[PDB]
């Protein structure tokens, strides 16, 4: 097929569309024997040229990559997430769905069909692989064969239209905790709060409303709460009619933080809202309670981080104000009123794609890992050029730079053992070797990243820009 000659489909964004298997990837260093499981990640990767003249990265069909690490080797498997969209377009031999989150640009033949590209997260839970996209139910897949089952509607018990791509697992119960925004239709202010049992049952679905419709991409959990930030990357049917990108950022609107009790029967009046001045924040490191306080650690920037979802008043993109920093939003459930108790910048390092040791989700975490944008580094080819580790107890920061002709994808923490202390284990992440037109899988000792990866695993396929990824042990994915 003939693709557009635009930035979104050329250079590093050239279509790939590869399904493949490789056993025992070539490598340098020592692949830890203690690793026995798989790292899953997803790349948007268009099956077909777009209906319109161009498209954005976030709109490519989900392609799932798995690195099966066992016995000191890494195996590679890559398969399409076969969404209803993928299936319909494959049968038709052409694109049928149009622009990002814009049904007004779809072929009439797919009116009412689920638009998901399943391209934002590759998550393992309850014996299934979840290929996730926040405008639709999640797509479920076999974690071992990587065949596709279909969309998870919980047998029809789910009443909302959508399911998050940023699920959290409650370590106390083992439940998956989820939201679904635009729950009653596009651009609506309805949201569902959901929990899924380890057995796969939808055990709670609570409807509530938020102050305004916006991209509710991420959220936090604590022991007793779901913590939902409301940030004004807004959308509307009018934007779609005016031919605009679905979302745009409004610098004039306030930011809110909603505290939802994680219990049956929660009502709107049970939800508490705090309010602060405008800023941008997308990803959540973690959240926790401490006394009467809630700590909500996010990567906060002064202004919009999505150039493709532009300022609603026409301002050009401000790269400097797009620099995000780990920041603790502190609210006090024992205060009166809506003010935050604190907004505390936690590092001067510019950072995004925050990760923790997920075994400690919703508890106070000593450690965090991030992708860092070090604008002081040489570049010989915004730029994510360092892995960054913060020890929040000691304050110590570690940085590893991938060099001047590379960039990095989201890290993932892998525990050494089920009983290991927080952070005792490894970091895995994809590295884009931009000049060599190829990719590496890097494995680090998670509490000593600054010495560099202990293994560099060569991938003889150029991987595309990725979103979120996750590790599962072999006995959780049918590979033991
Ligand atoms: C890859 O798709 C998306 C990614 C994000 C943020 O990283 C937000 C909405 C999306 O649809
Ligand atoms: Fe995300």
């Amino acid at each position: 097929a003939q693709f557009p000659n635009t930035p979104s489909f050329t250079g590093f964004n050239t279509p790939s569309r590869i399904e493949a298997d490789i056993a025992d990837l070539a490598h340098e260093g020592t692949i830890p024997q203690g690793l026995n499981g798989a790292f899953y990640r997803v790349q948007p990767d268009p099956q077909f040229p777009p209906r319109l003249d161009d498209d954005i990265a976030f709109n490519g069909d989900g392609m799932i990559t798995r690195f099966h690490i066992h016995d000191g080797q890494v195996d590679f498997r890559q398969r399409w997430a076969k969404t209803d969209k993928w299936k319909l377009e494959n049968a038709a031999g052409k694109a049928l769905f149009g622009a990002y989150r814009n049904p007004l640009t779809d072929d009439e033949a797919v009116k009412g069909e689920i638009r998901s590209t399943a391209n934002t997260n590759a998550f393992v839970f309850g014996g299934k692989l979840w290929a996730m996209k926040e405008d639709s139910p999640a797509l479920v897949m076999d974690p071992a064969t990587m065949e596709t089952f279909g969309f998870e509607k919980f047998g029809g018990k789910m009443t909302g239209q959508t399911f998050t791509a940023h699920p959290k697992v409650d370590p106390k119960t083992g439940n998956m905790v989820a939201i679904g925004y635009a729950a009653s239709g596009l651009c609506t202010d309805d949201v569902t709060y959901m929990e899924v049992s380890p057995e796969g049952e939808l055990v709670r679905e609570v409807w509530f409303k938020v102050p305004y419709y916006c991209m509710m991409h991420d959220f936090g959990i604590t022991e007793d709460y779901l913590v939902l930030h409301i940030v004004p990357s807004i959308g509307s049917w009018e934007r779609l009619e005016q031919g605009k990108p679905h979302f745009g950022f409004d610098t004039t609107m306030p930011v809110h933080l909603g505290i939802i009790p994680r219990r049956d029967g929660v009502r709107q009046e049970d939800i508490r809202w705090f309010t602060r001045d405008n800023c941008f924040a997308s990803h959540v490191l973690n959240a926790w309670q401490e006394g009467t306080k809630i700590h909500f650690v996010t990567c906060e920037a002064k202004n919009n981080m999505f150039p493709f979802f532009p300022d609603v008043h026409g301002a050009p993109f401000n790269g400097m104000e797009a620099m995000s920093h780990p920041t603790d939003w502190v609210v006090d459930m024992a205060s009166n009123g809506e003010d935050f108790a604190g907004i505390v910048k936690l590092s001067d390092t510019a950072a995004e794609f925050p990760r923790i040791d997920d075994r400690f989700t919703g508890q106070k975490t000593r450690h965090g890992w991030f992708l860092e944008m070090d604008m002081k580094r040489p570049v010989e080819l915004l730029l994510m050029n360092c892995l960054f580790h913060k020890d929040f107890e000691t304050g110590r920061e570690q940085h590893w730079w991938c060099g001047p002709v590379s960039s990095l994808q989201e890290p993932c923490f892998v525990p050494r053992a089920k009983d290991a202390p927080e952070g005792d284990g490894w970091i895995v992440q994809v590295c884009n070797r931009l000049e060599e037109q190829r990719s590496d899988l890097l494995i680090f000792d998670a509490l000593d990243i600054e010495k560099g990866p202990v293994a560099t695993v060569n991938i003889p396929i150029r991987l595309r820009f990725g979103l979120h990824g996750n590790w599962a042990n072999a006995d959780e994915i049918g590979l033991a």
